[PDB]
């Protein structure tokens, strides 16, 4: 049940997993938890999510706790600012080092604890 959008296939899971178990599942299917690199991709993702919470490829990297994409897409702090829910990321309990799609809006992302289980979204490139 992979959905096709702009050169990539996407898997919206039916089973919830911790952030890392999710990523491992994605990697087992030749994919990664999804990156988000445009307004149109964000829109495709939150709309397809239909108001449910899905882990995406957001996770912390380096000593500074900068956000990064697990698929190694460079994280663009400037261009991604409009994608977080107002007030996020907020590192609640100093233990929110992974990110999910939460609100059905362009401002969709929340940081949550990595060990919480949620549905998840894998992204796999199509290579002709
Ligand atoms: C009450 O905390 C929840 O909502 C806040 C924003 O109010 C979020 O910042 C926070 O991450 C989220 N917690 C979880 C576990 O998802
Ligand atoms: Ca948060």
């Amino acid at each position: 049940g992979w959905k096709y959008f702009k050169g990539n296939f996407y898997y919206f899971s039916l089973i919830p997993k911790t952030w890392y178990s999710a990523e491992q599942f994605c990697v087992s299917r030749n994919s990664h938890l999804t990156s988000v690199t445009s307004e149109s991709e964000q829109e495709f993702l939150y709309k397809t999510a239909g108001g449910l919470i899905y882990w995406i490829g957001l996770t912390k990297a380096g000593m500074e706790g900068d956000w990064s994409w697990v698929d190694d897409t460079p994280f663009n702090k400037v261009q991604s600012a409009r994608f977080w829910i107002p007030g996020e990321p907020n590192d609640a309990g100093n233990n929110e080092h992974c990110g999910n799609i939460k609100a059905p809006s362009l401002q969709a992302w929340n940081d949550a604890p990595c060990d919480i289980t949620f549905l998840f979204i894998c992204k796999r490139p199509y290579v002709p």
